[PDB]
């Protein structure tokens, strides 16, 4: 068995760490490539509306190839889209 | 540092489980839904492991097309895609 709520938290935490590492002392490319991948796949750019916004302003590269800024204001954030994926509500 | 491998292993299992469930419609429990989402989000259909379960879902229209070569011609499996998500690959 595998717990649905639990595994959403696991993935969510996992993305947080990489976002957190990808935004600071970059040069990683690693946490940066997982962040870009998470962002293109789930169509989001922050653990929250605030961080997505921020991120789009300070580090646009990490956001979906064609996302914008304003959009990040209204479009769901990665944490929502992760829950959506685990409850098959996409 | 929630373990990348370990998380990736759990998401595989979680997908397998939804998989072992969208086959028996009886209270589909969005198991079908969960499957469909993973399939559209990660762009995959089933696993090389689990060939039977795969044949079943594909036949039950849980791996929709809409293109050409992937469009249900050359699948790509969810365990690989999931691995790719957690490694910032594709």
């Amino acid at each position: 068995f595998v717990n649905k709520d639990q595994i959403a938290k696991d993935v969510k935490q996992f993305y947080d760490q990489a976002l957190q590492q990808a935004v600071v002392d970059d040069d990683a490319n690693n946490a940066k490539a997982v962040v870009k991948t998470f962002h293109e796949t789930l169509d989001c750019c922050g653990s929250s509306t605030l961080t997505a916004l921020t991120t789009s302003v300070l580090k646009n590269n990490l956001c979906p190839s064609g996302s914008n800024i304003i959009s990040n204001l209204f479009k769901e954030d990665c944490h929502q889209k992760i829950d959506d994926l685990f409850s098959g509500k996409h």
